[PDB]
């Protein structure tokens, strides 16, 4: 076979999940937060996949 | 077989999973957070995939 | 075979898990984080893969 | 079999787990936190991987 | 075979796990952490893999 | 002060929680439970407080 | 002061929180439950207050 | 001061937090269970308080 | 002071935490499971507080 | 002072924490289990306070 890519690619066979991203967010997996009081100026209280790039 | 990339690829077979990301954020796994008090100003509290690039 | 990349790549057979990343986060893997009182300013109280380059 | 990479590359056959980064965070592995109270400014309570460059 | 690489590459058959990094923080392994109190300002409680490089 | 119970009681002064109980269940805690596959014929996967006492 | 009870009694001051049950189920806290995929015959996927007397 | 019971009793003074139980479950404390796969038949696979007298 | 118990007492001053339990379950601590495949039939994975007294 | 208990009892003054169990099963303390794989049949993995009186 032949394959030529310029980004981003995800190429494959038999496969049973894929994600690809450029941003961005992509949430696809299980996830339970349960919380009972957040406080403060500014906290990042419970982050799974995060980013900032603040300017 | 022949392949040429730019990047950023992710070639594969038989492949059970698969992410690709320039980003940005992807979360495709399990997570539990359970949580109680957050407080302070101001403290990552959980973070499991976590990138700060404040200007 | 042959195979020419610039980066970021990541090729395989029979492989199964993959992730490639430029960024940025990337959670795949079970994780649990149980959590009673976070207090404090600023306290990094539970981080798994975490980068911090604030300038 | 030939290869040319400029980096960062990650080439394999048979694989189980793979994971390239430029960045930046990955969590791909089982990780559990208990934690009961976190206090101070500020002390990086439970840290895995973990990267801070601040300017 | 023959291979040329500019850094960081990593290469290989028949090869069970496999990181690449560059940054940047890499977590793939089993890792409990149990805790009952942290104090003080600051310190650094439990670090596994760790790096500080501020300026 | 004089005080005569029989049970169950639960007596107290300046205090934050009480819980009392014949039975029967009771919850009043944070709890987070994330899951993603349960199989098994018949396998208790997350149990917090149980109790079973079949006949 | 005096008291005297038969039970189940719950006495108190400047209290924050109070349960009493005889029975019988109470639910006053916080939960979350985040689920994918439950199978087989039969599993108690995630109990948190649980109680099974069968006869 | 006097004091008489028959039991089960709780009694005290300036106190955080009390469970009486007869039963029964009663669960106050914080949780977190993240998980991926239960299989078998049939395996507790997390318990954190757990009564079994099948008869 | 003067007190007669026939038990279960527990009986206190100035006291942060109580526990009185016949049974049964009692969870009021911090617990944080993690936890990525359970096979076999039939395996007790992670048990914190447990009894089994089948007949 | 004066005092005659049956059994269970647990008398006290100034006391930080307090336990009294007929049973059964109390978890009251901080406790983090990071698993990654659990097989055999039936292998008890990771067990903190347990009995096991089957007949
Ligand atoms: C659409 C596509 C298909 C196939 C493909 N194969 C690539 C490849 C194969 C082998 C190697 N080596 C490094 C041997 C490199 C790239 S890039 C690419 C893109
Ligand atoms: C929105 C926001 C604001 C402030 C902030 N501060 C962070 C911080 C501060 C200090 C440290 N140390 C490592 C001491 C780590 C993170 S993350 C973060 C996110
Ligand atoms: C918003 C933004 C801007 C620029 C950018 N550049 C990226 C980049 C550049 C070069 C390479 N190489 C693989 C050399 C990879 C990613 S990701 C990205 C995202
Ligand atoms: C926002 C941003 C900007 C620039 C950037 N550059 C990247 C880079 C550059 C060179 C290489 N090599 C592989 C040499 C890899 C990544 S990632 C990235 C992300
Ligand atoms: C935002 C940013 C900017 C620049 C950058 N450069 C990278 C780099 C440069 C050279 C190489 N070599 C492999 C020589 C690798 C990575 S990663 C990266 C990320
Ligand atoms: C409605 C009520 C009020 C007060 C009260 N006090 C009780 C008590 C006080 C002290 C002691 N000791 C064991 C000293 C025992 C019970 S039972 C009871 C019931
Ligand atoms: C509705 C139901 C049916 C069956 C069942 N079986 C349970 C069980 C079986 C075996 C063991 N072992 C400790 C081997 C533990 C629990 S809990 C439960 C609840
Ligand atoms: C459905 C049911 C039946 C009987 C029962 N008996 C209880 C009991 C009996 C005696 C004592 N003592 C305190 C001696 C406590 C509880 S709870 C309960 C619930
Ligand atoms: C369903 C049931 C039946 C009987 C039962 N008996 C209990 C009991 C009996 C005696 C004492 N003592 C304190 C001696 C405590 C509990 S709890 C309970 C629950
Ligand atoms: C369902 C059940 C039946 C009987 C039972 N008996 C209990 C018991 C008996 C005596 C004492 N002593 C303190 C002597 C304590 C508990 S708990 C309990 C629970």
């Amino acid at each position: 076979k032949k394959g030529v890519v310029h980004g981003v690619a995800t190429v494959a066979e038999k496969t049973k999940e894929q994600v690809t991203n450029v941003g961005g967010a992509v949430v696809t997996g299980v996830t339970a937060v349960a919380q009972k009081t957040v406080e403060g100026a500014g906290s990042i209280a419970a982050a799974t996949g995060f980013v900032k790039k603040d300017q």
